[PDB]
């Protein structure tokens, strides 16, 4: 069975066919996101993904190397099969290496490389190429808020008009400020304890973050969770903390209108 969607990454740009070329061994790049079918990614039930009527495609399996469009019968099969993680990483199983964009800018050439957890190796497999726009309700059904770049995030009264309160969760797995989408909701390192900030986007671990089943917001390179310290709303303060499942770390997505 196959289904087909555009994958959106890094700084919410999408996979993209380099060019538009489907000649073999043309790189995949980052691109802003759109209809062209160099950016549109059939999943097939084999794994492998498809564009143009072929494959992504590991050009070798190592640390560093470069994934590029290829013929789906002709290529290595260890090179053409693809995972997508629940965290939002898209693996090569052979390797266990990861699809990487080691810069933010368009025309940035994806690679495999060692999995960090890190916010460059976040993909979303969507039809929407544009980041969802949220209140995240946590709380006391209070609204997580940003409050300037380097400071804390911590909650409010959950208000239609705050746009602090308003978060756009881009493909890359990083939770920013709606208004400001060059900032990212960042752990300021990855002990128990240590505050969740508002940071520059820098593609790190500590600013990827992924929203599980239990509705826990879980920073995958930690492992810990957003968690409002001492379930004290006044602290103002934010941090990460194993999971508990208490009140405290419980979290929703509210759509904007
Ligand atoms: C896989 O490739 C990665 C990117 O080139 C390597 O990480 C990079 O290592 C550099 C030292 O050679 C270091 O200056 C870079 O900051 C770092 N980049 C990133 C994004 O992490 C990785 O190298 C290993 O991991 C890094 C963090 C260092 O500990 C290196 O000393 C390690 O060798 C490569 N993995 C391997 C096994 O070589
Ligand atoms: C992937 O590489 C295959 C092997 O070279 C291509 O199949 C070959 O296509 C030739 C010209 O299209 C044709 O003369 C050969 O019979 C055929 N060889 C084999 C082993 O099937 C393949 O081309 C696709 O598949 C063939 C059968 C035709 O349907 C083509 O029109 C297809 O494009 C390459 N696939 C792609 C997408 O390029
Ligand atoms: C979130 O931020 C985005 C990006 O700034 C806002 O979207 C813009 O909204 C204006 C007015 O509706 C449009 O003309 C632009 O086309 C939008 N730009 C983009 C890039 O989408 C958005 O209004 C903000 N708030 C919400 C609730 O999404
Ligand atoms: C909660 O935090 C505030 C602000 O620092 C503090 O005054 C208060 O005593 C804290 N503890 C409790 C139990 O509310």
């Amino acid at each position: 069975t196959s289904f087909t969607r555009n994958i959106v990454g890094r700084d919410g740009l999408c996979v993209d066919v380099r060019n538009g070329y489907d000649t073999d061994g043309t790189p995949l790049q980052l691109w802003p996101c759109g209809t062209q079918r160099n950016q549109r990614w059939t999943f097939d039930s084999d794994d492998t993904i498809r564009s143009m009527g072929k494959c992504m495609t590991a050009n070798g399996l190592n640390n560093g190397s470069n994934i590029v469009i290829f013929n789906c019968s002709t290529a290595a099969e260890n090179a053409i099969k693809w995972e997508v993680p629940i965290d939002g990483s898209i693996i090569n199983p052979s390797s266990g290496l990861v699809m990487t964009a080691p810069r933010a800018a368009s025309r940035t050439i994806l690679l495999l490389e060692d999995n960090i957890y890190a916010a460059s190796q976040g993909w979303t497999v969507t039809n929407n190429v544009k980041p969802i726009v949220a209140s995240i309700v946590g709380y006391k059904e209070m609204c997580l808020q940003s409050n300037g770049e380097n400071n804390g995030v911590w909650m409010e009264d959950c208000e239609a008009t705050s746009l602090q309160q308003q978060w756009a969760l881009y493909g890359d797995r990083t939770i920013r400020v709606n208004s400001t989408r060059g900032l990212c909701v960042t752990t300021n390192g990855y002990n128990s304890k240590d505050l969740i900030i508002i940071l520059k986007c820098q593609g790190l671990p500590s600013q990827r973050w992924f929203f599980n089943s239990d509705g826990a917001i879980v920073n995958p390179k930690s492992r810990l969770v957003m968690d409002v310290r001492a379930s004290n709303v006044s602290l103002r303060e934010i941090i990460i903390f194993p999971a508990t499942g208490n009140p405290n770390q419980q979290w929703v997505t509210q759509v904007l209108p």
